[PDB]
């Protein structure tokens, strides 16, 4: 079983303990570690942060302690403009440019593959996205003729029914990608004035219309569409989403007024790291959607939807039972990586739990 773990570049700048660098990563924790977001310049892959080539080095040294550990570089991301991605893949000329540029870049900095994080192809991009994948892989196959281990190619894919249908030819790209990461944690929030859980595993028979907004559907649909289980990787949250309540109500459907107040370390309205939540939990009221199988907490006028050890194990067994290829954890740097926020003296508690379940039968 695979355990893909993303690490984000900008997490280095959080203050105090919040600060996280590649060397804080347990080299045996995950099987695949993904350095988050490389940039594109003049149609060539390139660095982003001022010290990337240094962090690259840091991250890839872990490979000296664990020879089996594989690393990848993800392109795109949220601060990368989809349009941008669009422009590059639309023209065979700029596309080939970008592609030819990749292999050397990765060989140079020591990465074992490329992760495409084109954040949401449009109805008009579906045909190009497929192209970009074919040719990219075709190139990776050609570069392997030089006696080195073939480069890996993967992609983070939305788990949103409409999004999927609108921009992905899942049956095609699945044959060319080594694995696909399902962003199964973006089901709510997305600015809709009512409290709700972003990563529910299940259907929850109550108040519906969505029905498609849970990991289960997502997984099932993907399967239906043609993507093999042995290439699917389910996404697992290591952060929670917060909301500022507009009334004293707390149950399902509760009126919301906007995102939650920022955390002392991540400082971004609407998000919390698990380690911030661990601190938030002191003096709060914890609840759990039985049908969906995920927590949520409240304190004052703040409402939080998050994933805990159990929920995570839950989802992990789930993916095992459907026989998928593995789990994907968004934000090793959002987990309690110091192991000094969530109590039970343990480093990477959430990520660790997934591993434990995956190591089980
Ligand atoms: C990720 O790569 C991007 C593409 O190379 C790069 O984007 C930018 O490229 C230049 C370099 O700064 C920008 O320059 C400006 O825009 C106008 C002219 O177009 C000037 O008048 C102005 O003075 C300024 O120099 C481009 O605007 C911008 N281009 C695009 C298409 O985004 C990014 O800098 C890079 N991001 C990071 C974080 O490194």
């Amino acid at each position: 079983y695979k355990l893909i773990c993303y690490y984000t570049s900008w997490s280095q700048y959080r203050e105090g303990d919040g600060s996280c660098f590649p060397d804080a990563i347990d080299p045996f924790l995950c099987t695949h570690v993904i350095y988050s977001f490389a940039n594109i310049s003049n149609n060539e892959i390139d660095t982003w942060e001022w010290n990337d080539v240094t962090l690259y080095d840091t991250l890839n040294t872990l490979k000296n302690r664990n020879p089996k550990l594989k690393t990848l570089l993800s392109v795109g991301g949220w601060n990368f403009g989809p349009e941008r991605f669009s422009a590059i893949a639309s023209k065979t000329q700029s596309r080939r440019t970008f592609i030819k540029s990749v292999p050397p870049f990765l060989r140079t900095h020591g990465f074992d593959g490329l992760d495409l994080a084109w954040l949401y192809p449009g109805r008009r991009d579906k045909r190009h996205l497929t192209t970009l994948v074919k040719e990219m892989k075709a190139e990776f196959i050609r570069e392997a003729q030089a006696g080195t281990e073939q480069l890996l190619l993967s992609a983070a894919v939305s788990a949103g029914k409409i999004a999927i249908d609108r921009g992905y030819d899942i049956a095609q790209i699945s044959r060319h990608l080594d694995f696909i990461s399902l962003l199964t944690y973006d089901f709510h929030g997305a600015w809709r004035q009512t409290v709700g859980h972003h990563s529910p595993l299940f259907a929850g028979n109550e108040d519906a219309s969505s029905r498609f907004s849970n990991a289960d559907y997502a997984v099932s649909y993907m399967l239906r569409l043609g993507a093999p289980a042995n290439k699917l990787v389910m996404g697992i949250p290591t952060f929670g989403r917060s909301f500022t309540l507009a009334s004293s109500k707390t149950d399902v459907g509760a009126p919301v007024s906007g995102p939650g107040v920022p955390g002392r370390f991540t400082k971004e309205k609407g998000i919390l790291a698990y380690y911030e939540i661990c601190d938030f939990l002191h003096g709060a009221t914890t609840h759990r959607f039985r049908d969906q199988q995920v927590p949520y907490a409240t304190k004052g006028n703040q409402w939080v939807a998050y994933d805990d050890q159990e929920s995570v194990k839950n989802k992990a067994r789930y993916l095992k039972n459907r026989q998928l290829a593995g789990a994907m954890v968004w934000a090793l740097d959002l987990d309690d990586f110091r192991g000094t926020f969530c109590g039970q003296n343990l480093t990477f508690p959430l990520t660790s739990a997934v591993k434990d379940v995956l190591a089980e039968v």
